[PDB]
Order: structure tokens, then C-alpha cells, then sequence
């Protein structure tokens, strides 16, 4: 199977794009902004990373990924320079969905059922899937960076930021903490809170007890709990891989799972005050995952 590679475009992007000023969020290097087409007046993302070695590493990586259903499309690259500074210029397709767990807790009627978190859980998986198959590990995967395409329910989800990814050929276990990372998000999915050891809000998981409390987890099966922990397991060297985790059946058929109703859209509206505390324990764990 043969893939072609990146022919990064040397004229000057405005010549392409209008480039306005708003952001649509905020990457690992750098800012990412809202442009059009001209030609066909359609919306697009920017991203703009100053050249360099690491930045010309991320662009190459992103690009191997780029046509996985369920990881953001690159559209072309210019390098330009861009207000005094020699830029990698990055043209995305254009996500207006929003982040995922934003969607959930925006849920009117609150109920979000064992099932959807599987199918949610297989989108995400298959981007891993992909990625590990050709080694490279991404090694963000969390919440800021998976967002949905457009705001119909039928959307799809999308992984994206390569600033960390690197490819992995010879140091396998580079790959656990993308593995880490699926078991946070699914435990996320299935009660509305991290299974972190952390106000007027509830503690939803005290210091060094049991990992699923009762009054979220009492009606998941053992059988996912069983898979949670081998997603989360401590050592790398038994910690599930991507290739277990896409024939476990829960995931294989995840159209066939119960549809278990959920406390997970409710817990995140009654604790969203400390949302951006649980995406920065979860960034600063990754950073001693990886
Ligand atoms: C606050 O989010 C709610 C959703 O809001 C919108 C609205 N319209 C477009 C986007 C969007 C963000 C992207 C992206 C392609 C790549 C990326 C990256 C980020 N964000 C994005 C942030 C982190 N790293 C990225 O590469 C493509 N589209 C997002
Ligand atoms: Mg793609």
C-alpha cells in the first residue's frame, strides 16, 4: 500500500485564503484560526507553527494520519513567512461540532446511555488503531483534542494536535500512554468524572478508595469495569494494547451494548466549575505518562 507524500506549497497562503482573527482553539504550539476559501468560499482552520525541526516532524506525522476517518483531514501546507517569522502554515478541515465532552453536557433531557459511550469509545480506538499500526504514538489524546465535525448529532469525531506525537518504531511501550489515555476518556464517558485522586462540589472519588463508586458505577458491568482497569493498569508492560482493546466485544459491538442510562451528562453540568482543573490533572499526568 502506497501512500504520497507531503508537497508543502511555497506561495503565499493569502493568495488562497482570507485569514480572519478569530480563534477556534488553542494547540500545543501555537493558536488555531478561522479562514475561507476564496475560490469556493468555504471554511477552513489554520494552524501556524514556526518552522523548525520538531514543527516539520508534527506536519510529516499529521500528514501519514491525515486520511484515518476519524483524524482531522490536512488540506494542503504553505511555508510562508508570516509577520516577520518563517511559518509552517497548516490548512484543516473545519470542526464546528465542538469538543466532545462539551456536546454530552450540553444534553437537554440528560441522558446519555452504556451504548453511545461505546461507539464513542470504538471512534477513538480506531484513530489509535491506525496510528499504532504505522507506529507512531500521538501521546495527547484527551479532551481538548477531540472534536466534532459539525453539530449534527450523525457527526463525526475527530482526533487532533500531533505536538507530541512521534513514531515509535523500536521503543514500543511510547504507545501505553495513548492506551492510558482511552481508559480515562471511557471512564469519563461512562460516569462524568476522572478517575483522578484530587469547594462547594461533591468528591467524587476519595483519596485512595474503591475506582467506581456506587451511586454512578452501580449499574455497569463487571465485564466493563474489567476492561477500564486494564486500560488504566500501572505498569506498562501489562496495560491493554490497541489490538485487545478493538476485539474486546464491547467495543466489536458496540451496536449491540446495553443502553444503560448514565449519570455522566448530569455529573458534568453539577461539577463543570471544576472542569479545567480535571483537563489540567489529566495534562499534567500525561506529561509523566509519556
Ligand atoms: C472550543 O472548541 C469548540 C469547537 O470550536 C470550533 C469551531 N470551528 C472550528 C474548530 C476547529 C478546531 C481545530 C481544528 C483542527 C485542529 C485543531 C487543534 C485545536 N483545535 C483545532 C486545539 C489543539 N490542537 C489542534 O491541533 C479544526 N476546527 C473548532
Ligand atoms: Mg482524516
Amino acid at each position: 500500500h502506497v501512500k504520497s507524500g507531503l508537497q508543502i506549497k511555497k506561495n503565499a497562503i493569502i493568495d488562497d485564503y482570507k485569514v480572519t482573527s478569530q480563534v477556534l482553539g488553542l494547540g500545543i504550539n501555537g493558536k488555531v484560526l478561522q479562514i475561507f476559501n476564496k475560490r469556493t468560499q468555504e471554511k477552513f482552520a489554520l494552524k501556524m507553527l514556526q518552522d523548525c525541526p520538531k514543527a516539520r516532524r508534527e506536519v510529516e506525522l499529521h500528514w501519514r494520519a491525515s486520511q484515518c476517518p476519524h483524524i482531522v483531514r490536512i488540506v494542503d501546507v504553505y511555508e510562508n513567512l508570516y509577520a516577520g517569522r518563517k511559518c509552517l502554515l497548516i490548512v484543516m478541515e473545519c470542526l464546528d461540532g465542538g469538543e466532545l465532552f462539551s456536546r454530552i453536557q450540553d444534553r437537554g433531557d440528560q441522558a446519555f446511555t452504556e451504548r453511545e459511550a461505546s461507539e464513542i469509545m470504538k471512534s477513538i480506538g480506531e484513530a489509535i488503531q491506525y496510528l499504532h499500526s504505522i507506529n507512531i504514538a500521538h501521546r495527547d489524546v484527551k479532551p481538548e483534542n477531540l472534536l466534532y465535525t459539525s453539530k449534527r448529532p450523525n457527526a463525526i469525531l475527530k482526533l487532533t494536535d500531533f505536538g507530541f506525537a512521534k513514531e515509535t518504531t523500536g521503543e514500543k511501550y511510547d504507545k501505553s500512554c495513548d492506551m492510558w489515555s482511552l481508559g480515562v476518556i471511557m471512564y469519563i464517558l461512562l460516569c462524568g468524572y476522572p478517575p483522578f485522586y484530587s469547594p462547594g462540589m461533591k468528591t467524587r472519588i476519595r483519596m485512595g478508595q474503591y475506582e467506581f463508586p456506587n451511586p454512578e458505577w452501580s449499574e455497569v458491568s463487571e465485564e466493563v469495569k474489567m476492561l477500564i482497569r486494564n486500560l488504566l493498569k500501572t505498569e506498562p508492560t501489562q496495560r491493554m494494547t490497541i489490538t485487545e482493546f478493538m476485539n474486546h466485544p464491547w467495543i466489536m459491538q458496540s451496536t449491540k451494548v446495553p443502553q444503560t442510562p448514565l449519570h455522566t451528562s448530569r455529573v458534568l453540568k453539577e461539577d463543570k466549575e471544576r472542569w479545567e482543573d480535571v483537563k489540567e490533572e489529566m495534562t499534567s499526568a500525561l506529561a509523566t505518562m509519556r
